């Protein structure tokens, strides 16, 4: 029941609603354009009908709060927000090549160089967030968006949280992540390290072709995560495999920090493309020399 | 997109679909009638479109398996099931006075005698289930249905589980109960005692007017449950309050068993109506002597 047109009173810019793209939890998103400057954006549109509880509106506004404070090459650009009142509208940088999830659906396991290439950007993005005291808490493939140049852009700050004082441990995470860290479950509190754990799972998934703790039942996967029960297939190279293991460890203090990661042999001693062929959306790149 | 009419090939009985009643998780339920004997039932109708995964179909059939094995005055009667194939149909004893949830919405805190009356039936029902080696695992107000005589009927075996050998501890519970027990969370395994815990919360809720671990956030409530953080209001009688405390304890071995419960002073030494006025759906009964 969403307005074909979208007016921001405060900045008066007006937007035309374009094609549907997908979900946030409560949200539906569409392409939209600035109608005057004709510039195109993603609009994440949330019905106030799902926002009747103060707890849900705090989440909604905590997301805007965190996201609009952020500016970086590997984070989804926040261009603004407004509401009438059946809807909140958020205006985001449009990522024209969907996300890493669709890439994975279509390619399954990637070539090592491809994985280095994406993982670096994910890590740079995450370094920026950690400098600004933000933990994302749900890094996964469908959150890692791609622009026309196939550069990674972290988005969906729907579960992100700000560390307000040094040493703070968050005790709750209101929602259910994909790649969720041990300590979140064995609810002893969590901090920045949960994101490095996610990046471990993502790395496994990119290289192996499926996620490290998959089962027919979520609750089973959870048990498996609490027990650190996964195995790395023997055809994965050891440097890679070793880095995965560093990140996928139950004690958060033993994982690498995020600023520490790009220093790993996995990046320093392997090839990292400067850019990828658009063909790699569907065809494995061979990375020939001439 | 559900058939106005419903034919069981195997027993050939045919049903007319009547008015909508509410949800199971995946299910929608309606009144329905035997069209020939004109007898009325509740039909719990589940789209096979939500049953595409083997894990979901096991749950669905585990529920039927458990539920059709059951026959008792305080359990919802199973009359049968069949499917075409966009739907599974289950035929249940119709409870003409909705559930204890709607009662609570309308009366909030009940009189002690009313609570004894309902709690006894809930407990008899649960005793039958435990003799037959079934743990319900989601006893709550909206599961406790009422027939025209205001007798309690336990229903929704959507999360119930069978104890297959003596001493078995279940490690997972696939779903998210309302009144969920500590040990389920601190995932060290659980058994029959979780139901007595639920009955503790229900008793609190019936007597107090709201549940023992309420907060604006589920995950907060969970923490509160792990810490046993609740308090009983001082206007609740001590015998009652003491029984609540017996059930709401973190160690399952310390709670009463279900066969042990009706022996508690709370029942043995207080008044228990034989039947309730229909007026008590909306008016507090005074229980006058003449
Ligand atoms: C799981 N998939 C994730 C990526 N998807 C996807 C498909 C098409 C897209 O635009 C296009 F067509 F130009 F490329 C985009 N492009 C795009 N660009 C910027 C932001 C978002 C976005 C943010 C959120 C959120 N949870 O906050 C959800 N979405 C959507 N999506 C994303 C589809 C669903
Ligand atoms: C949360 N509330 C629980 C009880 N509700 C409710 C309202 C009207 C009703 O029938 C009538 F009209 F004759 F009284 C009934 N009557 C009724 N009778 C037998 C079974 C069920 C039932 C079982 C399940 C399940 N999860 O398996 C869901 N429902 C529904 N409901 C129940 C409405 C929703
Ligand atoms: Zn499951
Ligand atoms: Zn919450």
């Amino acid at each position: 029941e969403i307005p074909e047109v979208l007016v921001d009173p405060r900045s008066r810019r007006r937007y035309v609603r374009g094609r549907f793209l997908g979900k946030g939890g409560f949200a539906k998103c569409f392409e939209i354009s600035d109608a005057d400057t004709k510039e195109v954006f993603a609009g994440k549109i949330v019905p106030k009908s799902l926002l009747l509880k103060p707890h849900q509106r705090e989440k909604m506004s905590m997301e805007i709060s965190i996201h609009r404070s952020l500016a970086h090459q590997h984070v989804v650009g926040f261009h603004g927000f407004f509401e009438d009142n059946d809807f909140v509208f958020v205006v985001l940088e449009l990522c024209r090549r969907r996300s890493l999830l669709e890439l994975h659906k279509r390619r399954k396991a990637l070539t090592e160089p491809e994985a280095r290439y994406y993982l670096r950007q994910i890590v740079l993005g995450c370094q920026y967030l950690h400098r600004n005291r933000v933990i994302h808490r749900d890094l996964k493939l469908g959150n890692l968006f791609l622009n026309e140049d196939l550069e990674v852009k972290i988005g969906d700050f729907g579960l992100a949280t700000k560390v307000e004082y040094d040493g703070e441990r968050k005790k709750t995470l209101c929602g259910t992540p994909n790649y969720i860290a041990p300590e979140v479950l064995s609810k002893k509190g969590h901090s920045f390290e949960v994101d490095v754990w996610s990046i471990g799972c993502i790395m496994y998934t990119l290289l192996v072709g499926k996620p490290p703790f998959e089962t027919s039942c979520l609750k089973e996967t959870y048990l498996r995560i609490k027990k650190n029960e996964y195995s790395i297939p023997k055809h994965i190279n050891p440097v890679a495999a070793s880095l995965i293991q560093k990140m996928l460890q139950t004690d958060p203090t033993a994982r690498p920090t995020i600023n520490e990661l790009l220093n790993d042999e996995f990046f320093t001693s392997g090839y990292i493309p400067a850019r990828l062929p658009i063909t790699c959306l569907t065809i494995p790149p061979r990375f020939s020399i001439a």
